[PDB]
């Protein structure tokens, strides 16, 4: 056929399978199941105060200790070992919490 764009590991299919108001699992689709050996990927979290990273070798991160009501920028980028391909970005809504803290 051609020779051009195919050929790349790119991580697609980037959703939240689950959003909690301290946590949320991540899930996405990589473009290699049968040599998915070696594969890691570089979580990147960045929320207001401060930002967080996490590394793991499965299509799945949650984030603990996570804030409610707050946007968050999740960046995973896939690493077949000594490789770099696209990082993966999904908006991400933590849900109102249901309690408020009184002071006084």
């Amino acid at each position: 056929g051609s020779s051009g764009s195919s050929g790349a590991i790119q991580v697609f299919d980037v959703t939240a399978v689950n959003i909690s108001a301290t946590s949320l699992t991540l899930i996405w689709k990589v473009s290699d199941n049968e040599s998915s050996s070696n594969y890691t990927y570089k979580i990147h979290v960045a929320g207001e105060t401060d930002s967080s990273n996490l590394n793991v070798s499965e299509p799945r991160a949650v984030i603990p200790g996570l804030r409610s009501s707050t946007f968050y920028n999740i960046t995973v980028c896939p690493v077949l070992g000594d490789i770099e391909g696209t990082p993966g970005f999904l908006q991400v809504h933590t849900p109102p919490v249901p309690s408020g803290p009184s002071s006084g």
